[PDB]
C-alpha cells in the first residue's frame, strides 16, 4: 500500500483496524465487492462513532481518493475524522 496512507494507518491499533474492518464489511457484498459508495461512507463512519459533515465527506473524497471508497481509503478518512473531535 501507498506510504502516505501508511502515515495515516500507523496511527491505528490492531483492535481498531479489526473493529473498522468489521464495520466496513457490513456495507459490501464480501464475495464480490471491494468498495462502498460515497453515501455509505458517512454511514460507516457514524457506525464507528464519527460525525462527518457532508462538506467534509466531499473534501475527503476529493483529497484522499486514489464515487467509491475501498478499505484503505476508508481507514485514512477515519483517521482524519478521528482528529476533529472536540
Ligand atoms: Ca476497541
Ligand atoms: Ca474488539
Ligand atoms: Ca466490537
Amino acid at each position: 500500500m501507498n506510504d502516505i496512507y501508511k502515515a495515516a494507518v500507523e496511527q491505528l491499533t490492531e483492535e481498531q483496524k479489526n473493529e473498522f474492518k468489521a464495520a466496513f464489511d457490513i456495507f459490501i457484498q464480501d464475495a464480490e465487492d471491494g468498495c462502498i459508495s460515497t453515501k455509505e461512507l458517512g454511514k460507516v463512519m457514524r457506525m464507528l462513532g464519527q460525525n462527518p459533515t457532508p462538506e467534509e465527506l466531499q473534501e475527503m473524497i476529493d483529497e484522499v481518493d486514489e464515487g467509491t471508497v475501498d478499505f484503505d481509503e476508508f481507514l485514512v478518512m477515519m483517521v482524519r475524522c478521528m482528529k476533529d473531535d472536540s
